[PDB]
């Protein structure tokens, strides 16, 4: 089963899931062991805290349990991080507003730009009507992309002048779109991080804009983070929370990376529902996360 996962996690299940079984067989449960594990762990991008409290508890567990052989740790590992995953498990419902917004945070790349763009297709295929804010406002290349994608989808793009303030276009947009019966508008905004206190401003000015308009808005603040930069999506993850509530995490190139153990650190960390994972090119390929497949596709050794 999961056969498509498991293609997209092929390098991924070198290390972890399936990726355990040659590492534990034939070996005793003894500390040479878990420090091996410990490390295949780091090196798939768990991170330390995260890596830290699964050893301990799957240590307390085989010493409990009295297990002498280390195949048994498969099992264990398969349900302690598959409890990480499960416990981000809930997908994005953006039914019922006028409109549901989404305000679309993260460092400025291929990850969040290519978000928006399926997100906006996946709706309008559930017969919603999108809108699309450019609040990245002093990017004009990026602004002019997004106006540009806008133009092929036949899709509104609600955008000023370079330069302008982001928190009046997306305030703008708000408006725009309450007039003129949009399902779901998404909100770009700026990611630059040579300036980490300025971004964080602009952020809390453009939340604190949209209550004028509709106090429940933002209705989703989504985090989009690349699963191929290891731990700079946590470190991310990580600014972007202490500054503006996260409510939702996208986590993209998930495939043909061998840096997709970083999913347990996010969820790990931060608790924060992953909405999507992505892994392919397709619309489609933007999946909901379901934990239960990903767990299963990581650790099952058939196709
Ligand atoms: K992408
Ligand atoms: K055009």
């Amino acid at each position: 089963g999961f056969a498509r996962l498991k293609r997209s996690l092929l390098k991924t299940k070198e290390n972890l899931g399936s990726g355990f079984i040659s590492l534990f067989r034939g070996k005793k449960i003894d500390d040479d062991l878990f420090e091996e594990l410990e490390e295949q762990l780091l090196i798939a991008d768990v991170g330390v805290e995260t890596t830290r409290k699964i050893i301990t508890n799957l240590t307390e567990g085989a010493s409990r349990k009295q297990l002498r052989d280390a195949e048994a740790l498969y099992g264990l590992l398969k349900e302690e991080m598959g409890e990480i995953l499960a416990k981000v498990d809930e997908p994005l419902n953006v039914e019922g507003k006028a409109p549901f917004v989404i305000l679309m945070v993260g460092v400025n790349g291929v990850g969040k730009t290519t978000t928006i763009g399926k997100l906006a297709r996946q709706f309008e295929q559930q017969g919603k009507s999108v809108m699309l804010a450019a609040g990245d406002t002093f990017r004009a290349a990026a602004v002019e992309q997004l106006q540009v994608w806008g133009q092929r989808n036949n899709i509104p793009v609600i955008a000023q002048h370079t330069g302008a303030d982001s928190a009046s276009v997306i305030f703008d947009a708000i408006q725009a779109a309450k007039a003129r019966n949009i399902d779901v508008l998404i909100a770009d905004t700026a990611g630059r991080l040579q300036n980490k206190s300025h971004l964080m401003e602009e952020l809390k000015k453009i939340v604190r804009v949209m209550k004028k308009l509709d106090v429940e808005a933002p209705h989703e603040v989504m985090l989009t983070i690349d699963a191929s930069t290891g731990q700079n999506a946590v470190s991310q993850a990580k600014l972007f929370h202490e500054a503006v509530g996260l409510t939702g995490i996208t986590l993209t190139k998930l495939d043909g990376t061998a840096k997709g153990g970083v999913i347990f650190s996010v969820a790990d960390q931060f608790g924060i529902p992953i909405r999507y994972i992505g892994v392919g090119e397709r619309i489609e390929d933007l999946r909901p996360f379901k934990a239960d497949d990903f767990i299963e596709a990581l650790f099952a050794r058939e196709d």
